[PDB]
C-alpha cells in the first residue's frame, strides 16, 4: 500500500518479465546488502505469534532456506516483515553448485524449477556473514527478537556425511537459532538417501550431540556463549522431501519420534510435477503453487504420523492468507515463503500477515495458536 513498497513491486514486475531469475534474484540480495529495500515497520499482532518449543516466532511467516543461501542479505529481508529466515543450505567447503541458467520460473502457475546443486561460499565465509549480522542485531531495533535458522548439508563428494554437518555445527552453532538438517534436496547425488531411517536417527543423534558438546566444551554463561536471539542452544529439525512411500514416512515418523527432534520442515521441492509445459526441457526441483496441495497432505500426513508431538514449519505453495490457514489446520505451527516473493513481491509478508488475521477473525479463532491441527 505504501510508495516504497509500491515502486519496488513494478520495478520487480519488469525484472521478472525480462531478466534472468538467478540474476533478478542476486539483483534483489544485493540491493537489501545495501540497505535500500523498504522496511514493515507495523506492530505484527499479538493474536498471530506463534512458537516452536521454547523458540518464539513474532509473526507467523519466514523466508525459506535456499533465499539467501550465503547470508548476505539478512538484515533486508528480515525487514520486509519476516520473523525468521532460514539461511543456507551451507556445506563446509563453498561449492559453485550446477552449470548456469539453473533456475526457471513459469509465471502462469506461478512454479519455478531449480537445480542449483548447493552452490554457497562455504561454512566458514557465511558463518563470517552471520557473525557481522548478529553483531549488527545488537545495534538495529528493528532486528530485536527476530529469528535466524541455518540449514546445513554435505559436500557433494563427501567422506562423512555426519561429519559435514558437525564441521558446520561447530563453525556456525553458536550464531544459530535453529539448525536445519536438509538430507531432501532433489539437486545432490543421494543425500536424499539420507533419509533412510537407520542412517537418519544416526544423523540426528550426531547433530544434537555436536550442539550438546558446544554448551559442554566452552566456559561461558550462556548469555555469552550463544551469540544468537534466544541465548539458548538451537533447536533442531529436519527438513523432509515429498517424494517418499507412505511406509517411508511412517518410517522417518518414527525416527522422529525416537530421536525428539525439535521440529521438522514440511516439506522441500518435489521432482513428480509433469504438466508444466515451460518446465519440459528442464531438470529439478518444483516449487510453487504446483506443490502446494502435495506439501498440505505431507503436513497431515507426519502430523498423524507423529501423534502431533512434533511442531512442523510449513513449506510449499504459500502465497495468500488462505493457504498459509490451510498449512495451520493440517498442522504447522509456522509458514516459510519463497516462491511468494518471486511471483508477487516485497510486500509479501505485509499482505500475507494482513490476509492471515482477516482471517483468522472471520473464521472466528481468537488466536493462531488455536488453529493448529484442526483438521
Ligand atoms: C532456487 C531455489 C533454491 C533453493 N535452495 C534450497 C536450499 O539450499 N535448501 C533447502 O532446504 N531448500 C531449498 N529450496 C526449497 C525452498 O526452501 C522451499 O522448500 C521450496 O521452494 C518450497 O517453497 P515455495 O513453494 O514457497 O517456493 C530452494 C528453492 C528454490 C526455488
Ligand atoms: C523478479 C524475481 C525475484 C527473485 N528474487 C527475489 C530476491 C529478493 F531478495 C527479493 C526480496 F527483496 F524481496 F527479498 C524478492 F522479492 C525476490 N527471483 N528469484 C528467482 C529465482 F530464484 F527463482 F530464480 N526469480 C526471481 N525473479
Ligand atoms: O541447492 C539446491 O539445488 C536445492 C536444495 C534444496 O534443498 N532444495 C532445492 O530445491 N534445491
Amino acid at each position: 500500500y505504501n510508495p516504497e513498497f509500491f515502486l519496488y513491486d513494478i520495478f520487480l514486475k519488469f525484472c521478472l518479465k525480462y531478466i534472468d531469475g538467478e540474476i533478478c534474484h542476486d539483483l534483489f540480495l544485493l540491493l537489501g546488502k545495501y540497505n535500500i529495500l523498504p522496511y514493515d515497520t507495523s506492530n505484527d499482532s499479538i493474536y498471530a505469534c506463534t512458537n516452536i518449543k521454547h523458540l518464539d516466532f513474532i509473526n507467523p511467516f519466514g523466508v525459506a532456506a535456499g533465499f539467501d543461501k550465503n547470508g548476505v542479505c539478512i538484515d533486508s529481508i528480515l525487514k520486509l516483515g519476516f520473523s525468521f529466515i532460514e539461511i543456507g543450505t551451507i556445506t563446509p567447503r563453498g561449492q559453485t553448485g550446477n552449470a548456469k541458467p539453473r533456475i526457471f520460473r513459469d509465471v502462469e502457475s506461478r512454479s519455478i524449477i531449480n537445480s542449483c546443486g548447493f552452490n554457497n561460499m562455504g561454512c566458514d565465509k557465511v558463518t563470517e556473514n552471520l557473525i557481522l549480522f548478529r553483531k549488527r542485531q545488537e545495534e538495529d531495533k528493528l532486528l530485536s527478537k527476530h529469528i535466524v535458522g541455518v540449514s546445513i548439508g554435505k559436500n557433494k563428494d563427501t567422506v562423512n556425511i555426519v561429519d559435514d554437518l558437525k564441521y558446520c555445527i561447530n563453525k556456525i552453532g553458536r550464531y544459530a537459532d535453529y539448525i536445519a538438517i536438509n538430507v531432501s534436496s532433489p539437486n545432490t547425488p543421494g543425500l536424499r538417501d539420507n533419509q533412510e531411517a537407520g542412517k537418519l536417527k544416526n544423523i540426528i543423534l550426531s547433530v544434537k550431540e555436536e550442539i550438546d558438546n558446544l554448551e559442554k566444551n566452552n566456559i561461558m554463561n550462556d548469555e555469552f556463549l550463544w551469540f544468537n536471539t534466544t541465548k539458548k542452544k538451537p533447536l533442531v529439525f529436519v527438513k523432509l522431501a515429498p517424494d517418499l512411500n507412505q511406509e517411508q514416512k511412517k518410517e522417518i515418523a518414527d525416527v522422529l519420534l525416537e530421536t525428539n527432534i525439535d521440529g521438522m520442515i514440511i516439506s522441500n521441492t518435489t521432482t513428480q510435477i509433469n504438466d508444466i509445459k515451460s518446465f519440459e526441457n528442464k531438470k529439478g526441483g518444483v516449487s510453487g503453487a504446483k506443490l502446494k496441495d502435495i506439501s498440505t497432505k505431507f503436513i497431515c500426513e507426519m502430523y498423524n504420523y507423529t501423534n502431533k508431538q512434533i511442531p512442523i514449519i510449513a513449506s510449499g505453495g504459500i502465497f495468500s492468507g488462505l493457504d498459509a490457514l490451510e498449512k495451520i489446520e493440517a498442522g504447522a505451527s509456522v509458514c516459510q515463503l519463497y516462491s511468494c516473493l518471486v511471483f508477487n513481491g516485497m510486500k509479501s509478508a505485509v499482505q500475507i500477515k494482513r490476509e492471515l488475521n482477516h482471517l483468522l477473525y472471520q473464521r472466528g479463532y481468537y488466536n493462531l495458536k488455536e488453529a493448529i491441527g484442526r483438521k
